[PDB]
């Protein structure tokens, strides 16, 4: 039994199903592969097409999953899709009424066209299974829990008919207990409020990071007008007929004005975030207080996008409502994609399930063999210096103890949003200053943002308060208190409220990363590291070796440790040897608007990424001419001849566009098949 | 007592308040000026920025109205805006949460900014009055009816809180009897349905033109699942949680497939339009039978945008529920803007009302003095020949009896969507072939589109069944049956169901246009003329003399009659003397997309209009280079020298862009102040 799980929309690499298809239409595209009930490969398409939370069809993810399994497309017994057929087709039909030039291609045709054109795979209709969305979420969360019975809660933005569902789980059978309609969505509520802070889709976790800086008292009674807790685990959200946002009208009427980009986060912004987070905590704990005592289950599995609210999870852990809580590293729609495979298996035969709790999210493609990685790093020689230490982990722990900030790239990439020791940036967790600088200089993000620690399993309870239920901490699912007598010691990773979104690494969850953290603790007395995701502000978590080196070279990291190679940037790196490549969404434009006296205005030149929400940047006339000559094979230095040579100014302009990922800059060639 | 009425959004000429601001956010911008209770000027902003149903701030319209009244901005005593302040500001606030770069300027500050920058007018806060939306509609519909009291029904897309409102009007007092909530919008229902026909916003009236070709029976039972008629003049529309369209999910589930662009209208599409029209009719006649009997009133004023459903209006007239019915020529939001002026007058002190029933919509700017028209037409000499007959009307009637299609342009432009003798295209109403003739080769639009007759007051009852109530027919508000013994005689203007959207012209409503239709009747025995709006497929109704000449020269009209001048196109018109000017929304673009093997891909040159739903066209590299040098003063011929001269190929390419109005093409200078 080999089964493919699919989620996302159906757009090709270079176009979308309709022009500028909204980023909210079936996002976080991913593919997962289960064999004999075990999750053998999973990767989000964003990692391969480099568009965060992408809606595009996860063609590359399917290809990578098959390769990791050693399978051909014909080996796949079934394909599950994470929504019912009528729902996804009704939404496509809606988009087609708005875009009368678009061909009437519904999901079955589009899935089969993509697999046929993209993989040479003729999928039989009888192998395609559409699955209720919250059923897919629940299967994913519960089957990886290691529990043989549980309460399973799913809360997300929405399924086909519900924003929340409660299941009883026993053996491999799911039995629905309750649901909550779409307009009560806590995902929708959190996103509605997120837009008031100058943030958008996908930024909710940043708002969660802001909330502990605020006092929930300021806006508590305002948010209380937007919901009512009702008897027997019910609740209500109070909508409005003014605009499609539950939150902005009332807060506008009370004088709250939405933050603008580039403005600071005031105390009122912080308090708003705090009152929002408390609101969702109050609702979910109300749901669970009721269903704990009603269903009688002492164990909980929590999935759906809302289960990525780690503060909420930490409160559930401390609530005492349950003895055990489990959360999957991919509780958003990539996990529903995985759950759709289990559901598809269930509908065609018997359901085979994992035999153990999931401990590792290291499930994507790896970086390559020993030899192909060494050969590819040689291709980067004009930009990097490379050492091959006898014991890279020993050396990396020493560098960390010396205050270096490291890129850390090993093996198979993490499924789900958290970096966990395979595509990480790590630093000493003790100095508070590391938080200040890694926010400001390395990740280039807001100073309020917290940093998550990783700790060895053996030392975890010396630093963090894990009391209450037994939660799984392999995937940073839970915020927990830092023990008070350790808060000064852990300056970089203790949040303003004394908590931390902890990763507890063990020899079984992540042997190499555990050894790193253990050795560091032996050197310093503190077996704790800061662990943030390996990506700059313009990209998802890095995937390939070229991704890793590119990111190292365009962030202000000290050293890169990749598959036991020690990489440093050269004193003067020769950008001219890099070959520019368009991304499938890269566009160049020369534009004139109207000018004075109805003249044609002055020319300007821009590069942009053609997808909804894509960035854009002004370019000089010389860079515009240089980039128009890009062929995929010629180096940047040879290209720059035609505009009179790669001046330092052109190299600097190119470097800034590289940092923002408007195009691919890498040595000639590639690493080859893995 | 001089009062300015305002409706629309707040965007400048060349940008929108938020980028690509949806065409549905406060559309049909307009300005109205009342003085001592009389409407002295009104024009829609679309006529001036040449963007159909524009949302942009009606700055030009305000300027034109002030000039028509001989007023300084400072002479205005009060300004009324057609929505309450909290509602429009809440919608702007919602736009601003979606665009965190947009500065937080709300409606009061934007109104003052546009008037200060645009007119030097410093508007005191005390002079700006915001109005309930359906109240503005109701004042405008009722106060121009000539009635002493009436039942007033308003049905539109939505106001701040309702989609329908019912008033009793007496003297100048409005008393609210009932309302219907936003989700019951019949404007909303009609537009949702319209999308299924490959049409969009603003195309509803085309769907109404299609409905008689269809049989309402085939989808009657399907539409019946979407609404329920209830006691006490109540009804319900049955929504869905699938997509924001009432209509598409159910019709998709029954195998209805939305029409694609360029596809013919099938019999299914025709029957769909027929069942949709029957539905809104059934609901509104159900509202009206309950409120005619409950209120006991024999007079009805019907307003809001749904009151432009001419077929519905004819059915109301024939229902016997009322003795009198009045419909305003601008019952859409431009009329709400007018009605906001009256409400502002009632707020600040005392309200004065018009002395008589409105007979003429001729309220916009005029074409100019006879001396400046002659002078400006001489500027067009390299493209046209002009005659100055002794009696243009006499000549025009003969030319029409000879079978020519005329442009007819006189005096002040029509307020509201119907042409009525001031910006019209007129032809013989007798020949059936004139429909396909003027659709295909003049309006360049669909063939099913019926044409409307204008008839003298004296002959009206010889041709049209005006029985039932006494309706006002000066504005083409009602569809009425053509008498069966006249249907063959009126071949061009009788729909497939024997009906016609008639204009009855009188010496009182439009003297010149009356004399024209009378004379043609003396010459032919048929005092009826086909009357369609003076615009091609790419523009609103033409406004200025330059608009009139441009439209005549870019359509296939035989002759243009404009202010007693007879205009024909020269055998070989010299396009080279035309000065090209960018419109404020004109953008000229060279584009490179992504290519195979990650190269810089296809190079294209395009012109487009930068507003939501704006057209675009590919251009040749040569025209791209020529249009880039447009300075607003150099002629097309002189600009063409820089690329080798105005060749026939280039002149043809430019002409096709001119026809689509991508840029302004006109002789040097302008007509000057009117
Ligand atoms: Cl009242
Ligand atoms: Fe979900
Ligand atoms: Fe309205």
């Amino acid at each position: 039994m080999l089964v493919l799980g699919l989620n996302g929309n159906f757009s090709a690499a270079d176009t979308d199903v309709v022009p500028q298809l909204g980023e909210v239409f079936f996002h976080d595209s991913a593919a997962s592969l289960i064999r004999d009930g075990e999750l053998v490969a999973a990767v989000e398409e964003e990692r391969l097409n480099r568009i965060k939370k992408t809606t595009k069809f996860p063609l590359n993810a399917v290809r990578e999953c098959l390769a990791l399994a050693g399978a051909r497309p014909e080996d796949v017994d079934a394909v599950g899709y994470y929504f019912p057929e009528n729902h996804i087709d009704t939404v496509l039909n809606h988009l087609y009424t708005e875009y009368p030039r678009a061909p009437l291609r519904y999901s079955r045709e589009l899935i089969r066209q993509r697999l046929k054109e993209g993989l040479g795979w003729d999928l039989p209709d009888e192998k395609l299974v559409y699955v209720p969305h919250h059923e897919a979420h629940a299967y994913s969360s519960y089957l990886h829990s290691g529990m043989d019975s549980a309460l399973v809660l799913v809360l997300d933005g929405r399924g086909e008919l519900h924003s929340g569902t409660v299941y009883r789980a026993e053996g491999t059978r799911l039995e629905k207990l309750a649901d909550y309609p779409v307009p009560k969505s806590l995902g929708g509520l959190y996103l509605n409020a997120t837009y008031l802070l100058g943030y958008g889709f996908g930024d909710e976790y940043k708002v969660m990071g802001l909330a502990p800086w605020g006092n929930p008292e300021t806006y508590r009674d305002t948010f209380a007008k937007l919901y009512t807790l009702q008897d027997n685990g019910e609740y209500e959200l109070h909508g409005n007929i003014m605009v499609p946002n539950l939150v902005s009208p009332l807060f506008y009427a009370e004088g709250f004005r939405p933050r603008r980009k580039g403005e600071p986060f005031t105390q009122a912004h912080r308090d708003f975030a705090a009152a929002l987070q408390e609101t969702v905590e109050k609702i979910v704990l109300h749901i669970l207080e009721y269903w704990a005592k009603t269903s009688g289950h002492s164990r909980l599995c929590f999935g759906g996008g809302v289960a990525h609210n780690s503060s909420l999870n930490g409160l559930i852990l401390k609530s005492g409502l349950f003895d055990e809580v489990f959360v999957h590293p991919a509780s958003h729609d990539a996990g529903a994609g995985e759950g759709a495979a289990y559901a598809a298996a269930a509908s065609l035969g018997t359901l085979e399930r994992p035999g153990k709790r999931l401990l590792s999210a290291s499930l994507g493609p790896a970086l390559g063999g020993r030899e192909q990685i060494r050969a590819r790093l040689a291709d980067w020689a004009p930009l990097i210096d490379v050492e091959f230490p006898d014991d890279a982990v020993e050396t990396a722990a020493g560098l960390l103890a010396e205050g270096q900030v490291l890129g850390w790239a090993y093996g198979r990439s993490e499924f789900g949003p958290r970096a966990l020791g395979h595509r990480s940036i790590v630093a000493d967790a003790r100095p508070e200053e590391n938080r200040t600088r890694i926010n400001a200089m390395v990740k280039k993000r807001e100073g309020f943002r917290p940093f998550a620690p990783v700790v060895t399993a053996e030392a975890a309870r010396d630093y963090f308060d894990l009391s209450g239920a037994d939660g799984n901490h392999e995937f940073m699912s839970f915020v927990v208190p830092v023990l008070p007598e350790r808060r000064t010691e852990l300056g970089a990773v203790t949040h303003v409220d004394g908590t931390a979104r902890v990763q507890v690494v063990s020899a079984e969850s992540g042997e190499r990363f555990h050894r790193l953290v253990r050795r560091f603790g032996e050197l310093t007395g503190t077996p704790v590291l800061l662990n943030t995701s390996f990506n700059n502000n313009a990209e998802p978590i890095v995937q390939s070796l070229d991704d890793v080196v590119t990111s190292f070279l365009t962030t202000d990291l000290d050293v890169l440790v990749v598959e036991d190679c020690l990489v440093r940037g050269k004193a003067s790196p020769d950008l001219g040897v890099l070959v520019p490549r368009f991304r499938p969404v890269t566009r160049l434009v020369e534009r004139r608007t109207a000018g004075p006296d109805a003249s044609a205005g002055a020319k300007t030149h821009e590069i942009h990424l053609d997808y909804d929400g894509g960035p854009s940047a002004k370019v000089s006339p010389e860079l515009y001419e240089l980039l128009g000559a890009v062929d995929g094979t010629t180096t940047l230095g040879d290209l720059a001849k035609t505009v009179g040579g790669l001046s330092d100014a052109l190299a600097t302009e190119v470097f800034a566009l590289w940092e923002q990922r408007f195009l691919t800059l890498a040595p000639a060639g590639d690493i080859g098949p893995l």
